[PDB]
């Protein structure tokens, strides 16, 4: 199933997920959803509290042919070290990009969909995904690294585009 996404300035995309309980049949069909949303959409991450879900669940699929899904489920940062930035989107803020400083390399810890722990270690656009992807589940948009100006600009641009969205 295809779920709605939450765009700003929605305030439920402020709160912060519950870690999941345990990874059983109800949560693997959030994934399922998550993923088909995801790609209907057209990105390449979601986080549940995106899609109103708030529990720690991310999907990320960078793949060309959707060969590679990549779940994360209750992800803990362990390492992270330098510095980069490309222009980032993100499903919730609806055609607005802009730099965000990231960290270049990412160890993440997190269980997959058959709640089996792995280890992760991540450079380049998986690093700042990861990153970005974390943030959500936390409450955290991306500009929220810009200046107070730069924001404003960007919450408009938003709700002008959904003034149409609910079209008639
Ligand atoms: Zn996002």
């Amino acid at each position: 199933s295809v779920l709605q996404v939450l765009h700003i300035p929605d305030e439920r995309l402020r709160k912060v997920a519950k870690p999941v309980e345990e990874v059983n049949a109800e949560i693997q069909r959030i994934v399922d959803d998550m993923f088909e949303t995801m790609y209907a959409e057209e990105g390449i991450g979601l986080a549940a509290t995106q899609v109103d879900i708030h529990q720690r669940i991310i999907v990320i699929d960078v793949s060309e042919n959707r060969d590679e899904r990549l779940v994360l489920i209750n992800p803990e940062l362990l390492e992270k070290s330098g510095e980069t930035g490309i222009e980032e989107g993100c499903l919730s803020i609806p055609e607005q990009r802009a730099l965000v400083p990231r960290a270049e390399k990412v160890k993440i810890r997190a269980l997959d969909r058959d709640g089996k722990p792995f280890e992760l270690e991540a450079d380049g656009l998986l690093a700042i995904c990861i990153q970005h992807e974390m943030d959500h589940l936390v409450g955290k948009l991306f500009m929220d690294y810009l200046s107070p100006l730069k924001q404003q600009r960007i919450r408009q641009k938003v709700e002008k585009l959904d003034r149409l969205k609910a079209r008639a």
